[PDB]
């Protein structure tokens, strides 16, 4: 009568599973597992408060019921009771501290709540329990990464993929940290391994294209940016990034087309406004350059480059005092501009 509740649940025949669990409580209001089997039905229906109450009842009857604490934590996370779920996981680990998957889920919750040092401890203990548990190595990487510790982030992602060579998310995390560290040939390798498992991943294509650009492989960047657009076409940053690579190559006409595409999508795209103004400036259409830098500054008043570039075009027009104001505000915002000017 509880095995039949639990059998129907494995088949997701939830009406029949709830019927069989409700009968086991008409025939014994003290069996812990039947209130849990009922909670599991409510859980799959998205009736979370009902699931929680049934879980809590099962636990008031059998406080050593590990699965009650696990299922309860799930339901409290889904319902936004974050620290309740922390406590449910903590009790489960009191009763079986060898539950390394639980301990990693507990770590993930601790991470989400900004308690990076406790999360770290969870992951480390999970690893001490089960040293080959690649997820925990990867999660710990992500803690190190959020703490600015790039080397330790890399270390833990590489351990993650050595343990599990099919671990897509660990390759992506590894590529992203290598990209931040400017270790570009290793980043490329990690992105290309990710693409081996997920060939159409739009965000990885975007990051890989950026790594190629940082390397000075402009043609390869451009090809990768084009594919990134195909994969995710109606957002302006991907067009502005393509255009920046086109401009670097000297394909000015197509760069201008791409900037204009981004600006139909997003008329206040400040990078596109500035970078298109730069094409205008370089071609000698000073009036249109001025117009666009000024639009960029309306979107982003503290855009140092746009101030600098504006100042340059005003200086050419002989508007020397207005130029000077913008030179000075570029330096106020980003002082290294003064070292660029002097050079």
């Amino acid at each position: 009568l509880l095995l039949l509740s639990s059998i129907h649940f494995q088949c997701r025949r939830l009406d029949r599973s709830a019927h069989f669990s409700t009968l086991a409580i008409k025939q014994n209001p003290l069996l812990a597992e039947a209130y849990s089997n009922l909670g599991n039905v409510y859980k799959e229906r998205g009736q979370l408060q009902e699931a929680i109450e049934h879980y809590r009842h099962a636990l008031r009857l059998k406080p050593d019921f590990i699965d009650g604490y696990i299922n309860l934590a799930a339901a409290l996370v889904a319902a936004g009771d974050m620290e309740g779920a922390v406590q449910a996981y903590v009790s489960a680990l009191q009763y079986n501290p060898d539950l390394y998957c639980v301990r990693s889920d507990l770590g993930n919750l601790l991470k989400a709540l900004g308690r990076l040092e406790e999360a770290k401890a969870c992951y480390l203990k999970a690893i001490e329990t089960q040293p080959n548990f690649a997820v925990a190595w990867s999660n710990l990487g992500c803690v190190f990464n959020a703490q600015g510790e790039i080397w330790l982030a890399i270390h833990h992602f590489e351990k993650a993929v050595t343990l599990d060579p099919n671990f897509l998310d660990a390759y992506i995390n590894l590529g992203n940290v290598l990209k931040e560290a400017r270790i570009f040939d290793r980043a490329v390798a990690a992105y290309l391994r990710a693409l081996s498992f997920s060939p159409n991943h739009a965000v990885v294509h975007g990051n890989l294209a950026c790594v190629y650009y940082e390397q000075g492989l402009i043609d390869l960047a451009i090809d990768t940016y084009r594919r990134a657009i195909e994969l995710q076409p109606h957002f302006p940053d991907a067009y502005c990034n393509l255009a920046n690579a086109l401009k670097e190559k000297g394909s000015v006409a197509e760069a201008e087309d791409c900037y204009n595409t981004a600006l139909r999508l997003c008329p206040t795209h400040a990078d596109s406004l500035n970078n298109l103004a730069n094409i205008k400036r370089e071609q000698g259409n000073i009036e249109e350059a001025v117009r666009l830098y000024r639009k960029a500054l309306e979107v982003f008043p503290e855009f140092a480059a746009a101030h600098s570039n504006l100042a340059s075009v005003l200086q050419q027009q002989g508007k020397l005092q207005e130029a000077l104001m913008h030179y000075k505000e570029a330096i106020r915002i980003s002082p290294t501009f003064a070292d660029a000017y002097s050079n």
